[PDB]
């Protein structure tokens, strides 16, 4: 079994690197993709609340997604490991310390308290960083405003500091994606065939 | 002036909701309501092109949905704008990308490229997606369904909740497994305060 989990701002390649490497990995290995809240009931009745929320506060959102990331952790997760499964999971623990933590302003130290109450333990076994730079990831976003490109700015300075303080696995997504695809495919594949 | 699309699933209670909300609007806003192809001449003969098909191709029929979206667009939302009026209409791109891009399966980024040479570049100002769950929206539909029915069903809202998850910043939710006086108020009020904001 392995968990492996993605992580990157928007505009990293992130759900095309995923899938790719998803309907490569299917030929050899029993794989599943998964998001949070992922279908579980409960995750999906916070994921409500949080969508619903009008100017909700930072650390209540906070805390809906540290209480979805447990249940899908726990209801979803946690049994596809115990059947031998790859888990391919699109955005853990790393994605609420750059987003709450840093690019919101709580405190990267305050958000990952709270999350390692929530996971218990339980970090993944690899984890991929989609390393792409704020000019090259603002141009994909507008493919697929100050505030915003301010956000996405801080929400990379957060992952870039998550990073500088073992399972981060670190890819160049400045990259067409084709070889952003290749590199973590092949990253993914050094590290299964090592157990 | 301001261009407003509704979206939806059957089972939404999207006719409802956007007659419901237009006959408000009409007290307080030079608004008119319409949809594809909305009398326009060529676009009424596609639309019996469309409905006359046998086993029509898909991608023909997303072709005839995109010409027939070009000829409304063009002889009845463009000269409304210009004339300074809020414009309700009934479906629009967002139909396309989720029916003919992901329930009939052809891809929505195939679709979107036909759809955005169809419209060149006049998205709608707000889309309110009357949300409703698959299980909803099928015991309205019945107010049984066959398992072909029920698995395209879940397709369409499989497909409008990947389109509104990539482009969030034009659409607002509404959520319409509520009683559909509800849906009506939160539409409303939606509305209004897009309005007020212009
Ligand atoms: C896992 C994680 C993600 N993110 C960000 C990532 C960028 C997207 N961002 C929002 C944007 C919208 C509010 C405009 C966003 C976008 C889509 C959705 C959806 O599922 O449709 C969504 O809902 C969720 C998602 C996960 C858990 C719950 Cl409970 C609700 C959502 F929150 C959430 C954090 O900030 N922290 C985290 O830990
Ligand atoms: C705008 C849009 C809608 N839809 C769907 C939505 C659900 C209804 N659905 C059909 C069902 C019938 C074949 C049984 C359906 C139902 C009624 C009619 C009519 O006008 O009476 C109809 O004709 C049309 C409608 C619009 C344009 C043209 Cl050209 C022909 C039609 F196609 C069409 C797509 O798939 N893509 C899109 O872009």
């Amino acid at each position: 079994s392995a968990f492996i989990t993605f992580e990157g701002p928007e505009g990293s390649g992130k759900t095309t690197v995923i899938n790719e490497v998803y309907h490569r990995l299917v030929k050899d290995y029993d794989v599943i993709m998964t998001r949070e809240p992922g279908g579980v009931p409960t995750g999906e009745e916070i994921r409500k609340i949080v969508l619903e929320g009008n100017d909700m506060d930072i650390r209540t959102e906070a805390m809906l997604f540290a209480a979805s990331r447990r249940e899908h952790l726990v209801l979803k997760v946690i049994p596809a490991l115990k059947e031998g499964k790859v888990v391919l999971c699109d955005r853990y623990i790393d994605s609420s310390l750059a987003y709450q933590g840093y690019a919101r302003g709580i405190g990267v130290e305050e958000v990952r308290a709270l999350n390692e109450f929530a996971i218990n333990g339980l970090y993944p076994d690899l984890t991929i960083y989609l390393n792409v730079s704020a000019e090259v990831g603002r141009e994909r976003i507008i493919k697929n405003d100050q505030e915003d490109l301010k956000f996405h700015e801080k929400v990379i300075e957060g992952y870039q500091e998550i990073i500088h303080n073992q399972r981060f696995k670190s890819v160049n997504a400045d990259q067409p994606l084709e070889n952003v695809v290749e590199d973590t495919y092949q990253t993914i594949i050094k590290y299964l065939e090592k157990i």
